C-alpha cells in the first residue's frame, strides 16, 4: 500500500461539492495530464494547486477532475479521492476511478517509479475495498475522444492485468 500525499500535504483546496461512489468500483480509468510534470512533493504541490484552480474555476469541476495523480518519483497524490465522483471521463465517473499520470506520455512512458506506484495503488485498492477484486482497466482513450494516456503509456497498460479491450461507452445524447 502506498502512502497517499493527501490534499492537505500538497496545499489543496476542498473539493466545492462531494459526491459518493458506489462501492467497490468496477472500473480504472488512465489518463496523463500532458502538462505539469514535476519530480517530488515540493515541486509538486504548487502545479497541483494551480491544476486545481484551472479545474475549479474554469473547467466549472467541484475538484480536480482525476481521483489520484502520480508523479516522476513515484508519489500518489490524492485529487477526488477514493469513493468521490471525479470528472475525468465522461461515462466514467460515477463509476470508475481515474488515475492521472503527470506528464506526456504520447512518446515515452512515466518512471519505473510511477508504473509500480500507480500498480501498488490498484492492488491496495482491491485489499481496502475501494476496487472490486476482478476490475477492469482502461485508458481513457478507449471510452471518449481523447489521446489521454498517450500511445506508448496506453502500449504499456494494455500488457497489465485487468486490462479491458472492449469496453462499453454511451452517447451523450
Amino acid at each position: 500500500c502506498p502512502t497517499i500525499k493527501l490534499k492537505r500535504q500538497w496545499g489543496g483546496k476542498p473539493s466545492l461539492g462531494l459526491h459518493y461512489q458506489v462501492r467497490p468500483i468496477r472500473y480504472v480509468v488512465i489518463h496523463h495530464t500532458v502538462t505539469g510534470e514535476c519530480s517530488g512533493l515540493l515541486k509538486c504541490a504548487e502545479i497541483l494547486q494551480n491544476m486545481q484552480a484551472y479545474h475549479q474555476n474554469e473547467l466549472d469541476f467541484n475538484d480536480i477532475s482525476y481521483n489520484f495523480l502520480i508523479g516522476n518519483d513515484g508519489i500518489v497524490y490524492e485529487g477526488t479521492g477514493w469513493g468521490l465522483r471525479g470528472a475525468h471521463t465522461y461515462g466514467y465517473n460515477a463509476i470508475g476511478t481515474g488515475i492521472a499520470f503527470i506528464g506526456n506520455f504520447v512518446d515515452k512512458l512515466p518512471s519505473d517509479a510511477a508504473l509500480q506506484a500507480a500498480k501498488d495503488l490498484l492492488a491496495c485498492g482491491v485489499q481496502q475495498g475501494e476496487l472490486s477484486e476482478d476490475y477492469a482497466l482502461i485508458a481513457g482513450s478507449q471510452v471518449i475522444s481523447t489521446q489521454s494516456p498517450g500511445l506508448t503509456l496506453y502500449n504499456e497498460i494494455q500488457e497489465w492485468p485487468h486490462w479491458l479491450s472492449n469496453p462499453h461507452h454511451h452517447h451523450h445524447h
